[PDB]
């Protein structure tokens, strides 16, 4: 019996992602499994294109597929509204826009299935050019670090978080992809609604050397951190 969704999270926990998605016209099914541990902020997965080959590049869907996760210092544990969420969990919407081309809208729930956190989710991804980025497979199976801001919503009783994402181009480029995210409490009872701060990510992609299936082996850290007022120099 526990008192605050965060007590769920004072060890390791499994961890299981389904995703239904469909790009274009092309359907395929995802599913992942591993474990995440928020007192070191880590999750570590590993994803099987279960329906054949992954029409899409493996770093484009990364952002998709559990913030709970999160390492929350002492001093921002009242911010944490991921784990006050749980068990009942949080519904998990973005909309994806990549520039010069398509956007992916998703739909997630992140809850407790017995003892394991399971993030279920739908994709649909349009307009999306057959030769740009990302139906091109021109993307660096890599996804470099980024800070998520995070800022409660009183209404909906829940948070908005927006980002942009600079994907790495094969040529040198950039990609970007505009995150625009809400996450809701399935449930009915009270959460903690956080002031303004931000997650930091970063995010190791690599290969089962065993694994011969379309797939994508993955290793996050998360941290919470406050926000600095930034100053130009002519203010200081």
């Amino acid at each position: 019996m526990v008192s605050k969704g965060e007590e769920l999270f004072t060890g390791v926990v499994p961890i299981l992602v389904e995703l239904d998605g469909d790009v274009n016209g092309h359907k395929f099914s995802v599913s992942g499994e591993g474990e995440g541990d928020a007192t070191y902020g880590k999750l570590t997965l590993k994803f099987i294109c279960t329906t054949g080959k992954l029409p899409v590049p493996w770093p484009t869907l990364l952002t998709t597929i559990l913030m709970c996760f999160a390492r929350y210092p002492d001093h921002m544990k009242q911010h944490d509204f991921f784990k006050s969420a749980m068990p009942e969990g949080y519904v998990q919407e973005r909309t994806i826009f990549f520039k010069d081309d398509g956007n992916y809208k998703t739909r997630a729930e992140v809850k407790f299935e017995g003892d394991t956190l399971v993030n279920r989710i739908e994709l649909k991804g349009i307009d999306f050019k057959e030769d740009g980025n990302i139906l091109g497979h021109k993307l660096e199976y890599n996804h470099d670090s980024h800070n998520v801001y995070i800022m409660a919503d009183k209404q909906k009783n829940g948070i908005k978080v927006n980002f942009k994402i600079r994907h790495n181009i094969e040529d040198g480029s950039v990609q970007l992809a505009d995150h625009y995210q809400q996450n809701t409490p399935i449930g009915d009872g009270p959460v903690l609604l956080p002031d303004n701060h931000y997650l930091s990510y970063q995010s190791a992609l690599s290969k089962d050397p065993n694994e011969k299936r379309d797939h994508m082996v993955l290793l996050e850290f998360v941290t919470a951190a406050g926000i600095t007022l930034g100053m130009d120099e002519l203010y200081k």
